C-alpha cells in the first residue's frame, strides 16, 4: 500500500522557495522512524531541497528528465515509481506538492504532522476530503527547548 507523510504548517503550507523554513527535530525523528527501511518516492524539487540521499531507504526520484546521480533511482511516471519499489508492504511518498497531489488518490494512509506555526509559503498539501479518512493515532506535544512550536502527530487511514 501507498502512504503519504508530510509536515503541514497553518493553512496546509509545506514549503517556501524550495525549503522548509522551520526546525523541529522531534518531527524529523518521527519522519525517520516511519520511513526507515522503506522505499521513499519524491519529486525532483524535493530531492534538490534535501540535497543528498536518505540513508537506509531506497530513494526513488520522479523526473521527466534523465537522472543526474546514480546513488538514487530515477523514474519517469507514477506507475514506474511504484514498480521500482518492488513488492514491499508499504511505500512512503515524501512529497512535494505536485507529487502528493498525484499519489493521494492511491494512498491508504496519511502520516501528518500539524505544526502550530504561520509560514508564508508557496507550496500546499492537497486539499483532502475529510470524510474519506479516519484518525487512528493522534499525539500532541507542546513546544520545548528543542522544538519551538507545538505539533500534533496524526495517522489517518482511508475509510
Ligand atoms: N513539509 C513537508 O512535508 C514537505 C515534504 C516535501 C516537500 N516539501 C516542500 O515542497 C516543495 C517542493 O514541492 P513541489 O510541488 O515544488 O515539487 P515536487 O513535487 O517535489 O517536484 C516536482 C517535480 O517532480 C517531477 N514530477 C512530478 N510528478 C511527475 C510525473 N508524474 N512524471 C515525471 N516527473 C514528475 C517533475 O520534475 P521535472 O521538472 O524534472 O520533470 C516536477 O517538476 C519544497 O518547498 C519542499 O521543501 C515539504
Ligand atoms: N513529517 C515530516 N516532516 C518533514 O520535515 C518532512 N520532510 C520531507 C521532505 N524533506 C526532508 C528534509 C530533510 C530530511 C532529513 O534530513 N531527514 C533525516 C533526519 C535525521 C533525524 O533527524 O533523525 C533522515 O534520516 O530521515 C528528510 C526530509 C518529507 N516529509 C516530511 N514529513
Amino acid at each position: 500500500m501507498i502512504s503519504l507523510i508530510a509536515a503541514l504548517a497553518v493553512d496546509r503550507v509545506i514549503g517556501m522557495e524550495n525549503a522548509m523554513p522551520w526546525n523541529l527535530p522531534a518531527d524529523l525523528a518521527w519522519f525517520k522512524r516511519n520511513t526507515l527501511d522503506k522505499p521513499v518516492i519524491m519529486g525532483r524539487h524535493t530531492w534538490e531541497s534535501i540535497g543528498r540521499p536518505l540513508p537506509g531507504r531506497k530513494n526513488i526520484i520522479l523526473s521527466s528528465q534523465p537522472g543526474t546521480d546514480d546513488r538514487v533511482t530515477w523514474v519517469k511516471s507514477v506507475d514506474e515509481a511504484i514498480a521500482a519499489c518492488g513488492d514491499v508492504p508499504e511505500i512512503m511518498v515524501i512529497g512535494g506538492g505536485r507529487v502528493y497531489e498525484q499519489f493521494l488518490p492511491k494512498a491508504q494512509k496519511l502520516y501528518l504532522t500539524h505544526i502550530d506555526a504561520e509560514v508564508e509559503g508557496d507550496t500546499h498539501f492537497p486539499d483532502y476530503e475529510p470524510d474519506d479518512w479516519e484518525s487512528v493515532f493522534s499525539e500532541f506535544h507542546d513546544a520545548d527547548a528543542q522544538n519551538s512550536h507545538s505539533y500534533c502527530f496524526e495517522i489517518l487511514e482511508r475509510r
